[PDB]
């Protein structure tokens, strides 16, 4: 077993000689490179770039031609998802500076919460994340145990449970445990 572990590592060291917040946030919404719906029917592509939410069909194209600035069909690539995934951070994490609800815990917090609270804005939007005044007080203060009692008690928990605890997991540690090319070097590893 061993040895064939070694050897998969040397391939997986291969495939990246051929060849982050990111990651999470896949693994968490998922990522598609071509135009889709997601579950309340609205245009999305990427990692939750919301393209548009009219009824019109070709008004989701419009936005990622004046969004990316290429007149692309609708098919981007890996690199371009990343570019627009940061955007979509930059912009997220600018409300969440500017909201100053949260920007004490944001500001209290290190890099891989802040990436959790992130996730939890594009997720319900920072208008719900704010209605977590308890733990988000717990949060900037970093009592974590207690932090994580009570974000498992939320709508945001019983509507969607995996993606809660992940986050809430992330929360607490601090690390990228949950959530673990990087990924399977990290864990063979």
């Amino acid at each position: 077993g061993l040895e064939k572990l070694n050897e998969s590592v040397l391939k997986v060291n291969e495939l990246n000689k051929t060849l982050n917040i990111f990651e999470m946030l896949r693994i968490d919404e998922g990522l598609r490179l071509k135009i889709y719906k997601d579950t309340e029917g609205y245009y999305t592509i990427g990692i939750g770039h919301l393209l548009t939410k009219s009824p019109s069909l070709n008004a989701a194209k419009s936005e990622l031609d004046k969004a990316i600035g290429r007149n692309t069909n609708g098919v981007i690539t890996k690199d371009e998802a990343e570019k627009l995934f940061n955007q979509d951070v930059d912009a997220a994490v600018r409300g969440i500076l500017r909201n100053a609800k949260l920007k004490p815990v944001y500001d209290s917090l290190d890099a891989v919460r802040r990436a959790a609270l992130i996730n939890m804005v594009f997720q319900m939007g920072e208008t719900g994340v704010a209605g977590f005044t308890n733990s988000l007080r717990m949060l900037q203060q970093k009592r974590w145990d207690e932090a994580a009692v009570n974000l498992a008690k939320s709508r945001w928990y019983n509507q969607t449970p995996n993606r809660a605890k992940r986050v809430i997991t992330t929360f607490r540690t601090g690390t990228w445990d949950a959530y673990g090319i990087s990924l399977v070097k990290s864990l063979t590893f």
